[PDB]
């Protein structure tokens, strides 16, 4: 009677796999930030985003899938081809990816409401709120570049932003 | 003059991608352990293995690749199709996968010595030692099944093993 | 029966003297950094490199030479003639010198393996690992210059890097 | 595929048994030091060497043998016939025995490399490094005799050396 | 006038060598427990028995031999051929060996009284009391097998017994 | 107007290079003390003297040279050929070298006064006072040999002297 609809099963499966995929993609972006641009604090910020998708984000979804007793299957592929010309272009690309994440998460909420799945509608709220927060954090990093003159100044701003994020 | 050989670049790239791939695969195995077999402590053990491949293992390799200034590229695919009939079969499959990891790591050391790359030969020692340790941990879990009569007894043994591992 | 080969004796003697020589050379480079460029935090970084070659590096080698009972003799000369035009050129010159150190250390490992001297092969691992770490630290300082616009910004980045190194 | 070669199995078995054998032999040497020469601090030093061979050394090998799943069998015999005329001759005999241990350990490393057994090659490094350290400790005790005039002076030097060893 | 009889000298020499011999034998039994039966807590219990024979037991005897100024000589051989079919058979074999130890120790006390050697009669009391205690500990482990249904249950009981022994 | 005379520039340059030279020479003497004479506490004393010349002594001079804005250049050579027959001869040779250091430092003070360079005259006072203190410490070690009968007794006296020096 609490048997979940296939539409809900599909959006949860898609979003589980998206976090594994994007977590792996973002790990390569963090590598690029340090390897190509010599910006290790930008790399730390991107690696924190990667770690959240590869860890908490996917862990929460599979945990919840088990509670509501739906099938979950892992299938995705990664082939990171993006070649940014400069670090701001890398951050803008990540920003545009987080905008897609916000869209995916909104569609999850929409489908849950359509199906009257209030359990999953409530579960998805965490991703709605985290979607806008991650997007806003990335856009702050992006706007450092447009407020500065060189990568060392941006690195300084990122290092302090990271400390501030850890102080909740 | 410290320009690394393509053979070394290739084995490091392969092993970086293998850890991302296997980390994602093992996360689905941990899900199966809890979802299908209702063995959450077995799932915790497998999830710890997953977290190490998705975290420390790949992080160490990309970090080292940047120091020696080699190209690193992310490309892999995951499609978890394994359907174990019982939890011991799942653990045995993981054991056989860790045996392949030991082989891959041995081949890395072999190729480094062939190329006279003592920097990378020394780096790889961490994976040699961790390869045998992970394999041995998995085989201990496997031998719990052959020493017990039901999954609850095994769960008890795993929970205590995990505490013991955390006490280094 | 554990009488060491002349080839091993020679590479250890050469590397002992190289650290005394380079330690003295780097002390003059640190002086130049402060005296000519008014970059005292760059000078601190270079002086730390000097202190390690003049201290730990040479101390470890002579200590080990005594254990394996080989002759050790001190003979080297220093005449620091390098006149950098700017501080990045100074750091690049140090980077190229650390690249030579990596080559010398690799040759030590190669000769130990050729002679079946596993005692010294294991001893040399410390210098292999320290070679790549020192090189990477210097290259980080170098890349500060290419990420910044003036020496004060670089000084800021070096001061923070030094704090980070002291926090292991 | 990680099935270990008989040559590696043999050197590990030999070295396990050698540590049990030498540990028992050295316990009798420690007895001689106190019983015949009335040098209880020399006896403490020798008993510490005995305890390490009978304890940590053999424990590490059997532990590792189980991980790599090789056969291990115990067979050795002890018949301590050495009759030193004075305590320096006893210490020199131990020194010559530790020189044989260094040779045995080097042969283990050599055989591991020949077989491409990097797991065991890495395991053996602990014994390479401990071989030279034990040898050097014994030779320090030996050189006390050639720096002193009577056994009480040597006993004083040994007691302080032991304190120093315990302060790592 | 306190010159000890040859009969007492012989039983002390025999018991010194027996502890070295049995300590080495029991170390192989502990290996079997873990290697063949995958019972690491049974192995810990047996290794503790081994450590006591190789350590305290033999150390006490040689210490005492020196005080009473008797000759002590080390000669024994070990060739562990026992192949238990299951872990209870291994523990029963150890139990029967500790029964022989109790007999040997009783004979030591008997011979001391015959010779009027009250010094050694009092010394031997420690081994009389430890003989029955070790025997009783082993028999408790043995009776775990006959109270349980599988090795995991026994392992649980042994782990708790070991904690209890450490709480004196 | 505070432009320093060439005579002062020369004595400071000479004394900077002398400390690098002697620091390197004394490091080889410390090696000889341990390697040839098996006197590790004598080696510690000599190594402390070496460390002071290679560290504080040269660091103070280059620091001061930068403040008064004089040229400083590094050029020296080391070829340690001294072959002492016994450890007292080694210590006497060091004593005679510290006597030369006292002469060099006195000449520095003399030249500063001649030139009316009170800044450098005051700076040099630290080396005047340290010159006599180092000389006196070395002569105390030397007089241990003439108060003792063997190297172990001297080693004892040096170890206690070193503790006393560390208690200021
Ligand atoms: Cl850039
Ligand atoms: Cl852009
Ligand atoms: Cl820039
Ligand atoms: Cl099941
Ligand atoms: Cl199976
Ligand atoms: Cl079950
Ligand atoms: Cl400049
Ligand atoms: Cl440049
Ligand atoms: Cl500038
Ligand atoms: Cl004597
Ligand atoms: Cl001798
Ligand atoms: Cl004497
Ligand atoms: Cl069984
Ligand atoms: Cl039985
Ligand atoms: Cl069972
Ligand atoms: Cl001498
Ligand atoms: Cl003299
Ligand atoms: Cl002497
Ligand atoms: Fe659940
Ligand atoms: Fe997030
Ligand atoms: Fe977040
Ligand atoms: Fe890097
Ligand atoms: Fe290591
Ligand atoms: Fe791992
Ligand atoms: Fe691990
Ligand atoms: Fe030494
Ligand atoms: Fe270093
Ligand atoms: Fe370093
Ligand atoms: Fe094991
Ligand atoms: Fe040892
Ligand atoms: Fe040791
Ligand atoms: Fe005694
Ligand atoms: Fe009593
Ligand atoms: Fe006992
Ligand atoms: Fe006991
Ligand atoms: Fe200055
Ligand atoms: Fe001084
Ligand atoms: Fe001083």
């Amino acid at each position: 009677s609490m048997v979940k609809s296939q539409k809900v099963i599909d959006v949860l499966n898609a979003h589980y796999n998206l976090n594994l995929e994007l977590g792996s993609v973002y790990a390569q972006y963090a590598h690029i930030a340090d390897d190509q641009f010599s910006m290790p604090f930008l790399a730390k910020f991107i690696n924190d985003l990667s770690n959240d998708k590869l860890g908490v984000h996917k862990d929460l979804i599979s945990e919840y899938a088990r509670k509501i007793e739906i099938p979950l299957h892992t299938k995705f592929s990664v082939d990171v081809s993006f070649k940014p010309t400069d670090p701001k272009e890398l951050v803008k690309h990540i920003l545009e990816t987080e905008q897609k994440v916000r869209k995916h998460v909104a569609n999850m909420a929409k489908v849950c409401l359509e199906e009257g799945d209030f359990e999953t509608f409530s579960f998805v709220k965490w991703f709605v709120d985290d979607g806008i927060k991650d997007f806003d954090d990335v856009r702050t990093i992006h706007d450092f570049f447009e407020n500065g003159n060189n990568n060392l100044q941006v690195e300084y701003a990122i290092r302090k932003y990271l400390k501030q994020m850890k102080l909740e």
